[PDB]
């Protein structure tokens, strides 16, 4: 499983990003952006988009994929976090901006009501910039804000996309997520669509993970099923040893033809790509 060509190169590669850096840790929030030194932040950063993580910067679940810090305990909620980010929306001048957060098992609302506050925030202090949600699946709703309700909340708030990642076909649900199943993340894009049509939604796989193509575009078809608007496909990378090692290396080729089997489908927008995330280009 040694690093291909096509990924060396780009994943050496390095940006002038200094300004944006330091302004994140200065204002005290996060970014996937940096919490994962993305290898995409020229770009994105070039084009004023960036992706903030709520409710973290730990994650206590622990998903065997996932770059962001395992933490001991639920992190403690920042009640000025969504004016902090806010802020640093407006002086970083973006112009697209991706909200995600962690799995909050703990809070009676999910956390939900988190993206809605920092929607508001951004809205009142900075005109023009449009907003995407990545989120959560909020399965574990017993005694809590029922999935659709915390779903129903941000739909509300109407970001300009809706994104919840399957991450990976039906059969890997088990080892690679932890808490999800496939049926309710679809269930997430369906309600989107069942409250308010009019919202795109979205969602994204990684490739790399033991999949085959024939269960690729099984699930393609599964999303469209409840009519998913965009797509992204990019390669699975381990964030560290201690998570799952990649099975395949995706060549850029199979990537160009299953972006085009996707667009057959009829999904309205699909980038697909070995450095592709589910926030790259997400301004399109
Ligand atoms: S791809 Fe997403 S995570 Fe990476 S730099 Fe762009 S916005 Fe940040
Ligand atoms: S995928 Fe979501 S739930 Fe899983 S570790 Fe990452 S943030 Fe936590
Ligand atoms: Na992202």
């Amino acid at each position: 499983r040694p690093l291909p060509s096509w990924l060396r190169k780009p994943l050496g590669k390095a940006s002038e990003i200094s300004t944006v850096q330091r302004l994140v840790r200065q204002y005290g929030i996060h970014t996937i952006c940096e919490e994962g030194r993305c290898p995409n932040r020229g770009e994105c950063y070039g084009q004023k988009t960036a992706t903030f993580l709520l409710l973290g910067p730990t994650c206590t679940r622990a998903c065997a994929f996932c770059q962001v810090e395992k933490g001991h305990a639920p992190a403690a909620v920042d009640p000025e976090e969504p004016t902090k980010i806010a802020a640093a929306v407006a002086t970083l001048g973006l112009r697209y901006v991706v909200l995600t957060s962690v799995a909050r098992d703990d809070l009676p609302d999910q956390g939900a009501g988190q993206f809605v506050a920092t929607m508001a925030a951004i809205r009142q202090r900075c005109p023009g910039t449009e907003i995407e949600v990545l989120s959560p699946d909020f399965r574990m709703d017993r005694g809590r804000l029922s999935q659709r309700d915390c779903i129903a909340q941000i739909v509300a708030a109407q970001p300009a996309c809706y994104n919840h990642n399957l991450e990976t076909v039906r059969r890997l649900q088990g080892p690679v997520r932890r808490g999800a199943t496939y049926e309710s993340s679809l269930r997430v894009l369906a309600t989107v669509k069942e409250l308010n049509p009019d919202i795109p939604t979205k969602s994204g796989l990684m490739l790399g993970l033991g999949e085959t193509e024939a269960e690729i575009i099984e699930t393609l078809k599964d999303l469209r099923r409840v009519g998913c608007d965009r797509l992204t496909l990019g390669q699975y990378l381990p964030p560290s040893l201690s998570h799952l090692p990649v099975v395949k290396y995706w060549t850029p080729e199979e990537f160009n033809t299953l972006g085009n089997i996707a667009r057959e489908l009829g999904f309205s927008h699909v980038r697909s790509g070995p450095l592709v995330r589910s926030s790259y280009h997400a301004a399109e």
